[PDB]
């Protein structure tokens, strides 16, 4: 599709295609005077200008180290004969905001980050970009900006956090999230609870397991938009700083080849990213982010594309949440390149795709050490953890425009039960606390948590933990138009579309309606007749929006459905 | 008005009204684990958390020093017994982008900055904010965020740049903008031109005269949202770092009083800001930014309010662009507090308004040194530069919803001439180059440069300089639905509403239509009959938008008219 967003270069083989707009014409003397004031010499004006976009801030572990990484990227850009100009956008902490109304601001931060980087690159006429995200929503935001601008770019992942260790126990952020419920159930004492909180996050880096950040870092490496090993080198590893110092050398080569994001992000490399998500058991959130990335380069990517790749790619990796190990253990067995080399050898990946190294994926992977002999993290193709991928698309009566579930295969094939409907997370949690037994056998519906109804499509962790804490994990099902962070050991479906705020069938369910989930048929159905459902829709009125001003009201005005990746600029 | 945007504090006299949402409940153990990982002790969890939002980036003189200022703010916050968490948003350089399509991204950056700070403060549950903007659009963006959140906040202006000096000549960014035209006219040699560019911007700080940055810094100080002297201390002055180190002490007192932005930004303090703009000859851009600030706190502010204050307040200050001196000279004669003390003594200002010092404006100004004896920058009330303010609101046939002009009083009372219409800056400049004499006596209309048509309401400097370079300054008039950066010595009107993209009368003007500007009647009229104008409107079709994706398409979808301050969140 013909994306029209950002300025075109003035009208070659020059390396400063964009910055020449302001450094060369005498009519841009004001621009050149500012550039002299910031320290550029006349000779520096002849060089390419690289925008170095970090997402540093001090109040989150995933982002507090990124200013140090940005300094290393700048040094490397200068060492490559170019001008490096650092800038920095916002981000938010999913781990801090989880459980609170601040989570309404998280998903849209991806789109704000994309707008932020697009704005600076366009106004300042930078020739290329190196982005340094370190947290969940940051990663896709930086790629989406690169796709809109279509200027040479590289994403340097800030790296994963290391697990915490204390007194021969290991902890991560998920240990800290689970601490409260374990204390309420009497599984741990208050003092043991406090010990978890002091040792779960030991330093810088993104949350430690195969959750959204590590899913997206790995997928973006598989897509060719990060250098080999970026996704698997830990945040505090000296090799991460070395990658930062090399990004300028690689970007220089991309400027010489004019190898741009829309030359790298293609239908085949989007498929390669999706293959990595299925093989590694990555997060359902990658559906939203990979759709948004595809749209940013003018391509199409639908829920059905995800179902087809899921069916074609087995789940192979024993990594948390589903499994035992964490990202740092992948690092020790050869890293993301070793994993992708195996998937390429199995024929699951397209090796001809160009990448930010200036060569193809197959050329990158030809030389990397293979998975360490004897490793038990990546299963052989003949003994997979699941025959197909975890990610499942469900439609049917109640999700006619789609929905997304993580299906391990241990939940069974079907669930049927009467609906128990809540207009938000708070009322569901109050009910399961006051009367957990009323939840046994039900299909729990938490609605009004979609892109517009939330607002902001918040991710919710407490409902699954509350259900497991009450002993109900395999005894009820959970449905939302929002997102769920965890599994329950039972059926858990998010992203239901249309959302309740938009008058989708989820907004018409009544307590007691019999809902049946059929994984084989890929349907979430209701025993209520289509005619009675249409009767309810004729009487339905959309509730008032929860905001009338500020960034979230703009989001309500702009956001597309979850099946459309919640893009905001169409 | 009942603004609903951001989270409410959990339900006092505590100083951590918001951060207690995440530091106190056992159910927020994940939040506390992240906070330990970023370095907070158990005792630190009891403290207020201050979001310190800077707009640092390396590629603009107005912003390159702001990371150093942010470190000083953090030290002062810690010295005041609180936790300081730095974060940083984007900005763009009007001086670099001027003359290019990158300028389409400038005005909307104000609204992106507001969204950015709102997002972080909300997701992270910070109790208060100290913002450090240093450039044009940054300032109102930070205040708009503070107004939405209504949490205690202080804006620390990054400070003005100093004029450049070389070989007994003085230069500023405007010298550099004018260099090309002077070279084309043969007024200066190419070597003299190059010398201007090397000496116009000597260090850090916002553009040096009473242009938008210094207008807004002064207005925001007059509004009570910056500490005394913030607007007049130069960026490179040691006293600016001292102000940074004191902001935490003042913010602590605001948390103790719960003195919030909506307690400080009121109809009376908005009027005080407007008084400072009129007395100092500040930029027409302040109309857009002060309207947006008023809306952010749920207040009303219209073009007619600006006309009433302009009529009530004389233009008193001999400052560039209109005058001789620059901001650093105001600093030497007692600074912005001395100016405001004089305006308060004259009865032009409401002294009872509360400010970020925890006291009223009158209490702040009681002790400040008055304007230095013998100073000739601020005229006495009995000998003003202009009896009323420079800012004039014009309506009439062609701007029925309003427009904004800077009127010195030396242009005369009326202009009439045939219309010469251009669909953008490029075609106007091509025409004045190829045939300057065809412009003599005309009313030049540059349309399609509005919020949606530009897109982005770009500010245009070249048309006025081209008109003066051709010797036509007092021989034609200039009208736009966009914005003009400079004066021409003749009639120059911007912000014409409705804009051409919206089918306003400006979009129906044809070459040769007789247009009359009447300053006394405050009207821009056409000799074309209302019936023929309505005939043209019935045949008019809106042109296609110039973008279909990215941040500027979102802006097109969200932005209100210039008469409504180009707000995006309503
Ligand atoms: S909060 Fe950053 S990846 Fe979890
Ligand atoms: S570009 Fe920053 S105030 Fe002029
Ligand atoms: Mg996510
Ligand atoms: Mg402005």
């Amino acid at each position: 599709q013909s994306v029209t967003a950002d300025p075109s270069p003035p009208i070659t083989n020059k390396l400063n295609k964009y910055s020449s707009r302001i450094t060369e014409p005498k009519s841009q003397g004001g621009s050149q005077a500012i550039l002299h004031g910031v320290g550029l010499s006349d000779d520096d004006l002849l060089k390419p200008q690289i925008g170095i976009s970090s997402v540093w801030y001090e109040g989150n572990t995933c982002n507090m180290h990124l200013l140090k990484l940005s300094e290393a990227v700048k040094e490397g850009v200068e060492n490559a004969g170019m001008v490096g100009f650092r800038f920095n956008t916002i981000g938010v902490s999913d781990a801090i905001s989880m459980g609170t109304r601040g989570m309404c601001f998280s998903l849209q931060s991806r789109d704000l980050i994309a707008d932020s980087i697009e704005t600076v690159m366009s106004a300042q006429w930078y020739d290329g970009n190196i982005s340094i995200p370190g947290c969940d929503k940051n990663m896709p935001g930086t790629i989406m900006a690169m796709g809109r601008l279509n200027r040479p770019g590289i994403m340097v992942y800030g790296g994963t956090i290391k697990p915490g260790h204390f007194q021969d126990k290991t902890y991560d952020i998920w240990s800290a999230f689970q601490s409260y419920g374990e204390f309420v159930s009497g599984s741990i004492s208050d003092e043991q609870r406090k010990t978890v909180l002091h040792h779960s996050c030991p330093g810088a880096g993104a949350c430690g397991g195969m959750y959204t950040a590590n899913t997206m870092a790995s997928a973006i490496e598989a897509m060719g938009m990060s250098l080999p090993y970026s996704s698997s080198i830990p945040a505090e590893d000296p090799l991460k700083l070395d990658e930062c110092r090399l990004a300028g050398k690689y970007l220089l080569e991309l400027l010489k080849m004019d190898l741009k994001p829309r030359d790298i992000i293609t239908p085949k490399s989007l498929r390669n990213a999706m293959v990595s998500v299925m093989a590694l058991g990555g997060s359902t959130n990658a559906v939203l982010h990979l759709i948004a990335i595809a749209r940013s380069v003018g391509l199409e990517l639908t829920l059905d594309d995800f179902q087809k790749v899921s069916d074609a790619v087995p789940f192979l990796a024993d990594l948390k949440p589903s499994g035992k190990y964490v990202m740092e253990d992948i690092h020790k067995i050869g890293g993301t390149p070793a994993v992708l080399r195996y998937l390429l050898e199995l024929g699951l990946m397209d090796g001809d795709c160009m990448t930010v190294t200036g060569q193809t994926l197959a050329q990158n992977l030809e030389n990397v050490p293979s998975l360490t002999e004897g490793q038990e993290i990546i299963r052989p193709l003949s003994n997979p953890i699941k025959e197909t991928g975890h990610i499942q698309i469900l439609r049917g009566d109640l999700a006619p425009d789609g929905s997304v579930a993580k299906i391990t295969g241990k939940e069974g094939l079907y669930f049927s039960g009467p609906a128990l409907v809540f207009e938000g997370e708070e009322s569901m949690l109050a009910a399961i606390s006051a009367d957990p037994m009323s939840f046994k056998g039900t299909v729990v519906v938490i609605r009004g948590e979609g892109p517009k109804g939330g607002p902001g499509m918040p991710e919710m962790l407490t409902p699954t933990s509350a259900i497991m804490g009450a002993g109900l994990g395999k005894e009820c099902a959970l449905l939302t138009d929002g997102r769920f962070s965890g599994g329950s050991h039972g059926f858990v479906v998010g992203h239901i579309c249309p959302e309740a705020q938009e008058g989708g069938p989820i907004g018409l369910i009544k307590n007691g309606d019999i809902i049946t989930i059929d994984i084989g048929a890929a349907r979430i159905d209701t025993q209520v007749s289509p005619e009675e459902m249409n009767d309810r829709r004729k009487k339905w009125t959309a509730p008032a929006y929860k905001v009338n001003r500020g960034v979230l009201y703009k989001y309500i005005k702009n956001v597309q459905s979850a099946s459309d990746g919640c893009v905001t600029d169409e």
